[PDB]
């Protein structure tokens, strides 16, 4: 029993963590076999922070310009190359503690957690969502940078996610670990902002059922809905549509309950409409919505 | 930016973390030098659970009984002892991956990471907190039993926890690596009711200075109260009484922010006699008391291990 946000253990992401420093910067490196991937920003100075030209300062630079220091080692770097906003620093070492791994581009309202490292050094790990917005809800000061988001598959890393920025309402934006960015961000300093965000749908009611799984059943109604009808009730509340794959998703949990996933639809409905009237569900006095269909079953 | 909760990094416990076998009972054993320490209970049948004589258990055992898995190697056990509800298995292979560690106790107030394991097998890590009732509200699942909590000091693995059962309300009681439990605890199948628990007041206080930090300054206001006031209205609404230690505690949180301690109690009083309304801090409707003050440092400055 209990339900709690739980992060995957570091362990096998800490022993990629490499700190790389290009003249003044300094940031966070994933290492794994003789790669060292990091934010291609690592080249820019003051005057290449608004408008950067990364294939023009990329060019400049030499592969001593780059040091790479794992643990208090230094890695040589034998050669560099750009894919997208991501650098890739090949060095003269493979990494003796690359797990098995896999780059995973991830969808809105996917959870991870994310080993947050300041000079290649883990200091903390934490578990958030893709936002429906493309940022992450995160916690990181100057020098995160290069931190990654993962998950983990029985023995394998699924890496999905590399700390870039923060916006100026201090979320956080980053890419996969192929360079591509999450949203409409680019690594430049120029006026970006989120987009206006919405709550997780299908997350939050596979919370609900989590709830109901841990004896919680206050908010359950005799109610049933449509999906249409509980769609133009989530909308006013700025809550993500819920689409037929949201309720085939839920399925298994739906099954497990005996609630039919419209049924839980119609509780999530008086919620938004009631508030929780000094109750909680699962210790939380707001609906969570950071817990996907697959992390409650996992969890439970 | 940002306010998350927050744990440890894992891997120097994980590199700790065996399986544990005795007869059909399967659980998760810590793994330092040569011993592995887990629950006692892993030697009881469901009938000796009701009332064990575990001395009694112990001495029917031999080293062959205990089989220890570390990953797809077994472990031969050389040698077992008991010391309180902690049992030792002497093993012939110091762990390699065995971490600078301590076994320390904890306070009550007091957060550390879990590394939830199952055969053997990390699964999960997550922050707590042990309660004032000396449960912690975790996240647990039959076979569980054995898994750790610990705190980093630099480079040293601080174990403070090692779970040993569920109790009827869904929290979870367990001891110190040195097998003392946590409150008021035994480990056998019996009636246990955790005690009223209560709010974590210098957590709670710590929790309002990293929103200050973070920009959330709605709930400050011009007023100051005293210590015994504020413990007067605290004592008032299931809050553990704030000391001076406390106090003192919080002063670089209220050097930095430019809130004085007292300053932040008479918010937390308001805050308490009139809820919310409507609004949130940090993202939450509820006062968190599961970061220390010491917490709110580490994370508000980027302190790494
Ligand atoms: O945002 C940047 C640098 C940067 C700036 N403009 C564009 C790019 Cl691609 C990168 N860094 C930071 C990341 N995360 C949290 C931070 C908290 C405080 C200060 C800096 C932080
Ligand atoms: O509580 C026990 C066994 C036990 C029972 N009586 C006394 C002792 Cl010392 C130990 N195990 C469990 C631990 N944590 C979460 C669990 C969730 C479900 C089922 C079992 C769980
Ligand atoms: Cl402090």
């Amino acid at each position: 029993s209990g339900f709690r946000k739980m992060a995957f253990p570091s362990g096998k992401v800490e022993g990629c963590m490499v700190q790389v420093t290009c003249g003044t910067t300094t940031l966070n490196g994933l290492w794994l076999d003789d790669v060292v991937y990091c934010p291609r920003h690592v080249i820019c100075t003051s005057e290449d922070m608004l408008n950067p030209n990364y294939e023009d300062l990329l060019i400049r630079k030499s592969n001593h310009n780059f040091l790479v220091q794992a643990g208090n080692v230094q890695l040589r770097v034998i050669g560099h190359s750009m894919q997208n906003c991501v650098l890739k620093l090949k060095v003269d070492t493979a990494n003796p503690k690359t797990p098995k791994y896999k780059f995973v581009r991830i969808q809105p309202g996917q959870t991870f957690s994310v080993l947050a490292c300041y000079n290649g050094s883990p200091s903390g790990v934490y578990q958030c969502a893709m936002r429906p917005n493309f940022t992450i809800k995160g916690s990181f000061l100057n020098g995160s940078c290069g931190s990654v988001g993962f998950n983990i598959d029985y023995d394998c890393v699924s890496f999905c996610y590399m700390h870039h920025m923060e916006l100026p309402t201090g979320v956080h934006a980053g890419t996969d670990l192929e360079g591509n960015f999450y949203g409409p961000f680019v690594d430049r300093q120029t006026a970006q902002a989120a987009g206006t965000d919405t709550t997780i749908t299908v997350n939050v009611l596979a919370w609900l059922y989590a709830a109901v799984i841990n004896g919680d059943r206050w908010f359950l109604n005799r109610f049933t809905t449509t999906l249409n009808d509980f769609n133009l009730v989530a909308m006013k509340y700025n809550y993500e549509p819920l689409t037929q794959d949201h309720v085939d998703i839920l399925g298994p949990l739906s099954a497990q309950t005996g609630i039919a996933v419209l049924d839980m639809c119609a509780s999530l409905k008086e919620l938004l409409q009631n508030g929780m009237n000094g109750r909680t569900i699962l210790g939380s006095a707001l609906l969570e919505d950071e817990f996907t269909p697959f992390d409650v079953v996992r969890q439970c």
